[PDB]
């Protein structure tokens, strides 16, 4: 089936039903334990949510094609509320070249190491066969109101032999998202008053695609394939007013639907495939060079995350990532059936950020150890990581899996991340799994970084009115958390029903400080000798909950899935405030009818629960008025179909949101000076849409 405690497929076949606009996080995130939020709870750039697995926010969400790192994101500034300006890293492959998705939660995914703390989501790409195939899909959405931006997609793909030993396989996407009006929240925003009258929090960016991707396969010997592939990608934006603190300026409604962000993404990749009869081999090079050109921004106070009209133009950001990895599968035969997995990987991330480093000491006074001018550009971390995995049969339906990975970052020291999965079939229609690992988070380049420092005047800082610095720390610990999850699962004759508890105590979560470690020398009138707070490990955070699958065949022609997150739980400990911000549940039911041979017609209801903002500001004081407010349980329903006129031709059409319910970004969740806070109220949720699609395929 589809879902198994702790781990779900996403078809191509389910892609082809419940079409994504553009970005995979529309489908990814139906998946149980899966929510689409920020990273923390300030709402800042809440427009610009991304895939969350278990509420362990969407940093420790590690996004793999074919098995290969995503990291492009890593090259957008990370913000003092832990938010990057950035759409995430899961709209780097069309919808429509993807064979499967694969979502791996908790204890089970910890083995792929750094940053999948919350879990893997693998996006595995159609490959050529015996025969060469190819396709032609093109998608087209159509919003009742036009302030939404609707979204137009062109993606092909071609694959087959050249030789008896050489396959290949290419496609090409062009994409574009229309941004929402600059308008589009005007008479739903939070109360704006003095200079701050007449700003407005904004809808969704737009973004354009263009991703070239080519693969040749070299099957030199009987056991024996080796691969290479290239891919090119460009996401240029379309601004429609977004700043991190919803405060406006000129320069803002200057670039009101101009290309103010482009995020160049180039990836080679050597892949060798071994398969002998002592077991299994796989090894590979990626090279990743994102280069992120966006227009120069301030790094001090209510002038972070705003475009800086002083210092006007673009910069670029390039991050070269580059990953290497190598494993054996070794089949055994002992007093108990087994299969070993052996493996090292390493990576390295450098940074380059012009842009980033440049805040200066004049007006809240020096920082010895850091120069207040002309500081370095460059981040870098090499983690190496051994491993070995053990696939133990105790008895015929059983499973033991225990695995160590020993990770080595060049920064922070050693990490051991061990795992320990059960699975035990009960009865041939029940299967228990249990799981407790420890996974890894090695801090980001930004929080690393000594000379990587943001200021403000007081209003952003925890404890006090005064101003203060926020550094880079060199000192931190990685996160770790002990994923546990306990769950229980009927399968039979395609009736599913599955129920899984999970909790992740959470270890060392880095984010930024409550205590002044220190404080700076001299700089201008009642903001000099500023408080010096660095990025710190919080000790304890927890977050718990249930992911649920329900499925029934009503009968041979029919099918009723369910997917259930509930939330029990997310709290840093130190503070008592909520890491991220999500529904309080989420329930996705899809009717699926295949009403002929060849027309096949889905109903689909999503429900959102309640959700609440934190319940502290930036000072660590309660926040009041709309910085409370809450968002209701709502609800989603969609109609589809796809009509097959050909073994070569299938059309698609549908409405998402049939019954129009909308939401509005009213601003991120706390006041500021003259900008009222908008609680929970911090996404647009788009209405009414019509879409259509075409799918060509020999
Ligand atoms: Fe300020």
């Amino acid at each position: 089936t589809k879902q198994a405690p702790g781990v779900s497929i996403i078809t191509a076949e389910d892609i082809a039903k419940r079409p994504p606009s553009n970005d995979l996080s529309q489908i990814i995130r139906t998946m149980p334990g899966v929510n689409l939020t920020g990273n923390s709870s300030s709402g800042q750039r809440g427009n610009n949510r991304q895939i969350d697995i278990r509420g362990m926010g969407p940093e420790n969400t590690l996004i793999l094609v074919d098995g290969k790192p995503v990291s492009s994101r890593n090259s957008v500034r990370y913000g003092w509320r832990g938010e990057r300006d950035s759409r995430g890293d899961t709209n780097w492959v069309p919808a429509d070249q993807v064979e499967r998705i694969e979502v791996i939660r908790g204890p089970a995914a910890a083995r792929y190491g750094n940053g999948a703390a919350g879990g893997v989501v693998n996006i595995i790409t159609k490959q050529a066969g015996a025969e060469t195939h190819g396709n032609l899909s093109v998608y087209s959405n159509f919003p009742q109101h036009k302030a939404e931006g609707a979204s137009e997609r062109m993606s092909f793909g071609l694959n087959g032999p050249l030789t008896e030993n050489l396959s290949y396989r290419v496609y090409g996407n062009i994409a574009k998202t229309d941004s929402d009006d600059w308008d589009i929240n005007a008479g739903h925003e939070s109360n704006r008053t003095g200079k701050q009258a007449g700003t407005l929090p904004a809808g969704r960016e737009g973004v354009r695609n263009k991703d070239i991707d080519g693969l040749l396969s070299w099957r030199l010997t009987p056991e024996q394939t080796l691969e290479f592939e290239a891919g090119f990608s460009r996401q240029g934006n379309i601004y429609t007013g977004d700043t991190q603190n919803t405060n406006s300026n000129n320069y803002v409604k200057q670039m009101l639907g101009h290309e103010t962000n482009r995020m160049y993404r180039e990836t080679y990749s050597v892949t060798h495939r071994g398969e002998w009869d002592f077991g299994s081999s796989l090894a590979y090079l990626q090279y990743e060079k994102t280069r992120n050109s966006r227009i120069n921004e301030g790094l001090a106070g209510g002038t972070e995350g705003i475009f800086d009209p002083n210092n006007a133009g673009f910069y670029t950001a390039t991050l070269r990532d580059l990953t290497a990895h190598g494993e054996v599968n070794l089949p055994l035969h002992l007093g108990y059936e087994q299969t070993l997995t052996l493996g090292s990987e390493w990576t390295e991330q450098k940074l380059d950020d012009p842009s980033s480093n440049t805040q200066n000491t004049e007006e809240g006074g020096s920082i010895p150890g850091l120069a207040g001018k002309n500081r370095s550009s460059s981040s870098s971390a090499r983690i190496f990581s051994l491993f070995a995995e053990d696939n133990i049969e105790l008895m015929p339906g059983t499973m033991l899996t225990p695995g160590l990975r020993w990770d080595h970052h060049d920064i922070v020291g050693d990490n051991w991340s061990p795992s320990l999965n059960l699975s035990h079939a009960l009865t041939e229609r029940v299967t228990l799994k249990a799981g407790i690992a420890r996974a890894y988070k090695a801090p980001n380049l930004y929080q690393l970084n000594p000379d990587y420092l943001l200021y403000s005047r007081g209003q952003g800082c925890y404890g006090q009115s005064t101003s203060c610095y926020l550094r880079g720390n060199d000192g931190l610990k990685a996160e770790t958390s002990v994923n546990k999850e306990l769950g229980i699962e009927y399968s039979h004759d395609g009736l599913v029903a599955g129920l899984t508890y999970f909790r992740n105590d959470y270890k060392n979560k880095i984010e930024s400080g409550l205590s002044p470690v220190d404080h700076a020398s001299g700089g201008k009138g009642d903001y000099a000798n500023a408080a010096i707070y660095q990025w710190e490990n919080v000790p304890k955070a927890v977050v718990e909950g249930l992911e649920g699958t329900l499925t029934l065949p009503l009968a041979d022609g029919l099918k009723w899935s369910n997917n259930l997150t509930y939330m029990l739980q997310s709290k840093n400990k130190e503070t008592g405030d909520v890491l991220s911000v999500t529904p309080r549940y989420t329930l996705n039911s899809m009717l699926d009818w295949q009403a002929t041979d060849d027309l096949s017609l889905q109903a689909t209801v999503t429900w959102y629960g309640k959700q609440k903002p934190k319940k502290y500001d930036y000072h660590g004081d309660r926040v009041t008025g709309s910085a409370n407010d809450q968002l209701s349980p709502y609800a989603i329903a969609g109609l589809g179909g796809t009509y097959r006129l050909s073994k070569n031709l299938s059309l698609g059409a549908g409405v998402d949101n049939l019954f129009d319910k909308r939401l509005f970004r009213a601003g991120n969740a706390q006041g500021v000076v003259g900008i009222d806070g908008a609680g929970a109220a911090t996404y647009n949720e788009p209405g009414r849409t019509f879409y259509t699609s075409l799918t060509a395929s020999f």
